């Protein structure tokens, strides 16, 4: 395991993650390059702050479900390559209706460079601690639509509120949100900005 | 970690599992009791034989995707409790159309006792090594229908053949198949028959 990085599962004890990119259940239809393990990897500092966010279980009984943490540069390249492929309509309906695969790298859904490769960015949700179900956010992970924006409309009051709560828990835990994606958070004072890693998640 | 058991991912190196029960993506709609960490746990002997089955990568370029290995008794109880709950139609369409939740524990889909609790049973599939996609099996994991039977009809020649290949790889690796579920395999000479464990998957 790379230095300054750890498997977050051993730090965030009772977490029920699902490494989306380590399974065929993502927008590309199959595990992205560099993902040979269904585990979330991350920087010790990310784990530390995630622990603080998860301890905000004090909020409205929420649990966190992690989807993606550190993402290898090659995974980002894999995304870019995928965006450049002809439309097979395999994941369109679920991940990007309303947008075309042509404009993926212009509307800015799949950039050439990801904060994830720095190891301090995380994708997550919150599940009800009391009921166990997933807190409704109005759009799915990797929705790639204006619907996924924090400030989005067309989302119910509960869904918008829910996003606000996720954000609040993250911001109060050392993270910075991102307006275009309610699920995206980056550690505010990350250990390796400028550093885009490429070791595999395994 | 319990004795004679290990995290399979540490033995089965480049495996791309997806602990279905450790995520809301199962028939109950949420992580079953005992499923905390998104990892496949199993007996050393199960790992040993899974390694042999995975080395049958020699077959038609197949990779294995693990869904479930050791399953705590409490997870089995959780399934039973779920089967006894009123129908909310939340997962019906995907996991059990054609069957009713009333007859779940009679048609034998959710028994009071699972070979999984012995730690040598495994649920898996094979993905094409060459292309990367999932090998089509005709029915989804936990389909709970006659369609899920190894000898089932209503499944294409390729799909039936595919199941046969999974089975063959497993049988040649020390496993015994189960006719009612193409994904179910049990180690033939398992270390703890008669032993139904209840430590959590974490």
């Amino acid at each position: 395991m790379e230095i300054g990085f750890t498997f977050l599962d051993e730090i965030v004890h009772g977490v029920r993650w699902d490494a989306k990119y380590a399974t065929w259940d993502n927008f590309t239809g199959k595990p992205v390059d560099g993902y040979e393990v269904n585990r979330i990897v991350g920087t010790y500092e990310l784990a530390e702050s995630l622990l603080k966010a998860k301890e905000l279980a004090a909020t409205q009984g929420y649990g966190l479900l992690l989807w993606d943490g550190y993402r290898p540069k090659r995974a980002v390249n894999c995304f870019m390559q995928w965006a450049a492929q002809p439309e097979n309509n395999l994941t369109k309906e679920s991940y990007y209706p309303n947008i075309d695969r042509t404009e993926m790298i212009s509307k800015g859904y799949v950039a050439s460079k990801s904060s994830h490769s720095r190891g301090s960015a995380i994708d997550l949700t919150l599940y009800r601690l009391d009921t166990g179900e997933l807190v409704p956010m109005g759009s799915r992970f990797d929705f790639m639509d204006e619907r996924s924006h924090h400030a989005a409309n067309g989302i119910s009051c509960n869904e918008a509120q829910n996003r606000r709560r996720l954000r609040s828990i993250m911001e109060n835990s050392g993270f910075e949100a991102y307006s275009l994606e309610w699920w995206h958070y980056v550690l505010r004072d990350e250990p390796y900005p400028n550093s885009y890693f490429d070791f595999p998640v395994k």
